[PDB]
C-alpha cells in the first residue's frame, strides 16, 4: 500500500453541505495517494472541528473503517452557516473547509 494525501482526499455526504439543528449530518470521507488511486488502510490521521457563527470551533469525530472510506458524524444545535474543516496528516482535503447551512 501507499500513504494518503489531503490533496486527493475526497468527502462526500449532505453533512458537508446542510445540517438541521439537532439532527445528526453524515460525511463520508475516502482517502487516496498521490496519484489519485484509492488507499485502503484505516490508519490514517484524520481529524475535524466545525465552527459556529460566533467562532467557537467544536470537533467533528471520524469512525475510522476496515477499508479506505472514514465516517464523520456531527450534531449542530446553533443556526446559521458553519464551516467544516477536515484535515488529514494536517492538511485539508480537498474542498474543506465546507460552508454548511444549519438551519432551525
Amino acid at each position: 500500500m501507499t500513504s494518503a494525501t489531503a490533496h486527493e482526499t475526497v468527502a462526500t455526504g449532505e453533512g458537508l453541505r446542510q445540517a438541521l439543528v439537532g439532527q445528526p449530518a453524515s460525511l463520508t470521507v475516502t482517502t487516496k495517494d498521490k496519484d489519485g488511486r484509492l488507499v485502503r488502510t484505516g490508519s490514517a490521521e484524520l481529524r475535524a472541528e466545525i465552527t459556529g457563527p460566533d467562532g467557537t470551533r467544536l470537533p467533528v469525530p471520524v469512525v475510522d473503517h476496515k477499508n479506505g472510506t472514514y465516517e464523520l458524524v456531527y450534531t449542530a444545535r446553533t443556526e446559521g452557516e458553519l464551516l467544516l474543516s477536515v484535515l488529514l496528516y494536517g492538511q485539508p482535503v480537498r474542498g474543506s473547509p465546507f460552508r454548511v447551512r444549519a438551519l432551525r
